[PDB]
DNA sequence: AACTGGTAGAGATTTTTCTTAGC
DNA sequence: GCTAAGAAAAATCTCTACCA
DNA sequence: AACTGGTAGAGATTTTTCTTAGC
DNA sequence: GCTAAGAAAAATCTCTACCA
């Protein structure tokens, strides 16, 4: 048997910190017991679970960051769904200039959600006042995790490579920054639709507005209520709006929630 | 198909419809409808901007307006020289597609710096809407003046209220929705024109019904899975693919 | 109701019917690029 | 009296085996591994943990969650 | 952890001679160690 | 003309093994 | 007596941080 | 209890298009 | 006249560094 082997394996791990394969082969205990002996140790457990998340890419979300180049401060904002860039040179990295940059951006484009890191200029009362007046939701990343703002750091890299490409055609750094913004937005193609970034932001915002107006006109003349049967218990839920009926399943709306129910579990009522 | 093409030709002969309406109504592709409009003798701007400078409280406000929609970009300059005007023009050309600029005969607008920026960014500059937009913007600035401390903050808050809060016109839209609709329509037209030229570099030899001789070289308009639309003798007609041979044409 | 209210109601209802049949196809001519679970590539153009 | 005690022990057994997890996480400027904490919420990409009566948000790439057998 | 459950299940079987599914359900240990606790007892037999 | 990324652990998915209900 | 469902336990596969 | 890596280019492999030899 | 081999040209897939 292996019960005395389990006691010996606990003493051996307390001294040497074996892994589970070493203990399961030396003391001939099963692998579940050796995995438990390692999992109940605090000096071990130094390793994460090896995955990546995905960031928010809604059609009115912007990310923002500050970078440095030749002793200057550049501030970059990116539209996430298209890749569209605005960038400027600041005299200092204070909160007043960041609030002025954000107010000009909100005066030019529709901004509803802003994502930043925890820098001192972004966690500021001036930026908070501008977000209150212009009705922007500001979210911050997990501290010391630059992967939360992945799009704007990727665009920091692209902006610096273009600036080294066209550096000898300008005198100052501010002219070179605006020339790089023009080259990125209108002279580079490839991506989702074979577009540039300017064509893609025009397509995304225009398609958003057109599709809301179309389904307003569609939903104002509807009929055909639907009673459907779902759940773990075969119950009956209330009045649902039929949206689309397909060969195989139907699409219903219940409580502003969209559901796809097969045709056997529903009945349409005029 | 051919019934829809003949109905679209009769309807354009009466009323001279546009190609988007004909493509939506008679259920034909868009390249065929564009060809129907292009064969008419009686049927044959989204990127022009106007700039101006004005004064307020001893400060210089520079205003650019998009003419087809009424869209506004404004700024507060430290002086009225040509270097700051050239920097404002370079920022505007970096954010929007600008091809034609209309100004007055001011000093800072007629300068070597503005000339160099227009050369690098490929803009056509012409010297002679902005005054009406300046008056409307200044009424908003005096309306929301006590909500801000400085003048640059009040200028940008008035630009936001003008662009996204005031609605009017035909359908009841703001200026930002109108500029995005205008530029999207122009983008659709240029992409379709690229497809039209790429298709029309071909040539078609077709074999008519109850004849064993191939006919003349007809130009290809549309190539489908089972149908082919060709132009021949100032006439459009539909031939199936089993009686057609498509060859490249080098007739530049 | 008077005569103008009746003629406006009748022609508006007729327009709503025929334009409904055209508008559904108009909303299904858009293209969607979506992302599934724990794969970092944008999948191809589904129909909205 | 006895039957209600049996049903209460069964329901408390299920509730005790639902969400008694331990979390070892990695945070700070110098990212060191810190001690156990209690899992509150687990979304895709990040977790919310309670440590020493302090709430923290950690990404799932910098944490390890230990269950019970 | 269930190693303290292993020690308590050994004491409980030394008193009352439980079966292995009972010890596995009561002390929350896997089934292999519970069958081993039954197997090392000379009076009992896993069945 | 003759050089070069790798290691080990955390979960997820698939395969093998073991007990027992049913004909 | 023999089969097979179902669950436990083991084996294989993909992906991550860190090493000046 | 409500958060999260991404972008763009260099080769390699597979698919579509175009001309011409042969029956 | 029709087919098909063969090569050119375009499209798709995998993998890397850099962003404080
Ligand atoms: O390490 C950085 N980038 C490189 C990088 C990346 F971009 C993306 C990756 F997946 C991996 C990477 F290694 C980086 C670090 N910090 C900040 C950045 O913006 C930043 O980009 C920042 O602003 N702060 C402020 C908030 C608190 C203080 C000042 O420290 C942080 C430090
Ligand atoms: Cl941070
Ligand atoms: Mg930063
Ligand atoms: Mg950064
Ligand atoms: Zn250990
Ligand atoms: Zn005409
Ligand atoms: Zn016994």
């Amino acid at each position: 048997g292996f019960l005395d082997g389990i006691e010996k394996a606990q003493e051996e791990h307390e001294k040497y910190h074996n892994n589970w394969r070493a203990m399961a082969e030396d003391f001939q205990i099963p692998q579940v017991v050796a995995k438990e002996i390692v999992a109940q140790c605090p000096k071990c457990q130094v390793k994460g679970e090896a995955m990546h998340g995905q960031v928010d890419a809604s059609p009115k979300t912007w990310q923002m960051d500050c970078t440095h180049l030749e002793g200057k401060v550049i501030i970059v904002a990116v539209h996430v769904a298209s890749g569209y860039i605005e960038a400027e040179v600041l005299p200092a990295e204070t909160g007043k200039e960041t609030a002025h940059f954000l107010l000009k951006l909100a005066a030019r484009w529709p901004v509803k959600h802003l994502h930043t890191d925890n820098g001192d200029n972004f966690t500021s009362s001036a930026v908070q006042a501008v977000c209150w007046w212009a009705q922007i939701e500001h979210t911050f990343g997990v501290p010391y995790n630059p992967q939360s703002q992945g799009v704007v750091e990727s665009m920091n890299h692209q902006l610096k490579t273009i600036i080294t490409q066209i550096r000898d055609q300008a005198e100052k750094i501010e002219t070179a920054v605006q020339m790089a913004v023009l080259i990125h937005n209108f002279k580079r193609k490839g991506g989702i639709g074979g577009y540039s970034a300017g064509e893609r932001i025009i397509d995304i915002i225009a398609s958003d507005l057109q599709t809301t107006k179309l389904q307003n006109q569609i939903s104002k003349i509807q009929n055909f209520r639907v009673y459907f049967r779902e759940g773990r218990d075969q119950q009956w839920k209330g009045p649902a709006t039929l949206i689309w009926k397909g060969e195989g399943a139907v699409v219903i709306q219940d409580g502003q929630d969209l559901k796809v129910v097969p045709r056997r579990k529903c009945k349409i009522i005029k």
